């Protein structure tokens, strides 16, 4: 133990576990670092390997062509979709006396689009040459990759091409768009965006692209980075690395909380175009691999839990269908209100109210 | 007491969130007054009211070099900019003042809404890029 | 030409094919453009919710609201799209405008 | 004592508050996340940050 | 985990 007489190393942070999901349960202390390794499959129109025909292609939309006529409608695995997966995580202490709880908070996402080796298979069994009597025209033309890590699901509006067409409507855990989602038949205001047309994203293998996007509006504990570069047969470029490391704390200096102990991540890929020989061709997508970094930090909880909990139960605090006291047609009539005794006032028929600023003021009568 | 409570950092807090009819306050001194304005591009068809030409929005009419002098173009044919102009609350009630007091904008954060929506390669009419293939998308 | 300088009062009646705006005019104000042209060229838009971009000058000050209005602005086309028939026409994008405004003594 | 605290567990009720998605299965078996790291104190540098146990 | 507690009937 001498310090003198044996060399010294530097100081690095201690691995605890490595493990898989289930190591996620351990007691750590007040200033620890969890790093969490995902990915996700892209849902592109076939949202499942198990399926024992429609198989063939998996992260492939089926050969999608232009109709011809007004109005298209597409298929159901025809059009791509995100890709969703709510991470758990563990519950955190707190502290009641001071009113302050503990909750997740992401500081840095690594990323890298995994598979990106296979773009270059120039000698596949259905693709089309691009000279006559050579080799095959690779993946190219429409990329597409956008990722969305966060502590509430992305909101995301309403932003259609042509309205006039029409989508194949949920029957069952079907892709639902701007006409399912509001009821009533979808109105030409939405051609543009229209506020009253915002969603959440539940269902990973049923939102697509082609109508919503992530509005910036309302998301305040979600980061999302995308980019699109569109063509015929446009080069796609995308660099991929071991090192490139996105901080992604705020202006204020805090990154997106996990609110309700859950890390939504969100993401969805295209990367290109395969031709077939016959002229058909399919979007295809590749999956994401995430690495995203938690540390646990402290916040105040503004909501009180003694005016919330009250406010929960039917025993103790019972709700009464009787006649209306709030709103339009009101039957309580007048109410006052004493604190403290001043001195004598002009008459009682006397009229105050608090004003705009906060202060008292004796409003005058007019006639009327 | 900060004798036995967790520390945590301080952000500014917000004071009012909400529509159009809640700019019309007054605060202290300071604030850092955000609005999330958006608008439309008024091009060709500027508004969608009109039922039986409002087929498109947010596009124009199609494009044709004429071939014979000169040209005419429509109103519908041509583009155009969009301008907004978001009212805002008086500040100093007494201008008499030697220091008035005035709004200037510091951070914009823009970005474009829709963007992920013009990969429609799949259209009713969308013209072909070659023999029984999909349309080429909006370049 | 010297002489020929508008303002910016209508919404959807001022053609960006014929106007283009003033640098020696529009001092108090910013505007931040860009260009690419071509038949079947491609386009690029990355897009994010955290590009912050600062509006002060080399000496510090910003967009002064002049009448208390603050004038916003933008056209945003953003490519053709082909039909069939071999009809073209453009197509523009909506755009979300995120100002953070400052009370400054004058 | 009490296992769990009083004040993130009401927080579970209320919809507008704690959300609830289906999306891919992050949990269970089968699942699509592979490798979980905690990081806690610190100490003299390892062989390798691949440590088999 | 958090998710856990609701099986509420």
């Amino acid at each position: 133990p001498k310090p003198g007489c044996c060399p010294n190393v530097a100081s690095v942070p201690k691995l605890l576990v490595k493990g898989g999901v289930e190591v996620l349960s351990v007691v750590t202390g007040e200033d620890s670092i969890t790093q969490i390794e995902l990915y996700l499959n892209p849902r592109m129109g076939v949202n499942s390997p198990d399926l024992p025909t429609t198989s063939n292609w998996y992260t492939y939309t089926y050969d999608l062509q232009p109709k011809g006529s007004s109005p298209d409608q597409p298929i159901k695995e025809n059009l791509p979709a995100y890709s969703v997966a709510r991470v758990s995580l563990p519950m955190l202490n707190e502290d009641i006396t001071c009113d302050t709880l503990q909750m997740w908070e992401a500081i840095s996402v690594k990323t890298e689009v995994v598979g990106i080796s296979s773009l270059i298979n120039v000698h596949y069994w259905d693709m089309k040459r691009v000279h006559d009597y050579g080799a095959g025209i690779p993946v190219s033309g429409v990329n597409y990759h956008m990722f969305a890590i966060g502590g509430e699901p992305l909101d995301l509006q309403g932003l259609v091409l042509d309205y006039q067409t029409q989508y194949p409507k949920t029957t069952n855990g079907g892709p639902i768009t701007i006409e399912t989602v509001l009821g009533r038949k979808m109105t030409p205001k939405n051609q543009g965006l229209d506020p009253q047309a915002k969603a959440k994203l539940d269902k990973d293998g049923n939102y697509p692209i082609e109508v919503w996007c992530p509005d910036p509006s309302k998301n305040e504990n979600s980061r999302y980075y995308g980019s699109i570069q569109t063509g015929s047969q446009t080069p796609t470029v995308l660099q991929f690395s071991n090192t490139l490391t996105t901080v992604l704390l705020d202006e204020n200096g805090v990154g997106p909380l996990c609110k309700g102990d859950g890390l939504f991540i969100s993401c969805a890929d295209i990367v290109g175009f395969l031709f077939k020989t016959s002229g058909k061709m399919a979007l295809h997508g590749l999956p994401r691999y995430f690495n995203v970094t938690l540390r646990k930090r402290w916040v105040k909880n503004p909501y009180p839990v003694v005016n919330l909990i009250n406010s929960l139960f039917s025993n103790l605090m019972p709700k009464v269908s009787g006649q209306p006291m709030e709103g339009k047609d009101n039957q309580v009539e007048e109410v006052r209100i004493y604190e403290g005794s001043e001195q004598l006032p002009g008459d009682p028929d006397i009229v105050r109210f608090l004003d705009k600023f906060g202060q008292e003021k004796t409003v005058y009568p007019k006639p009327s």
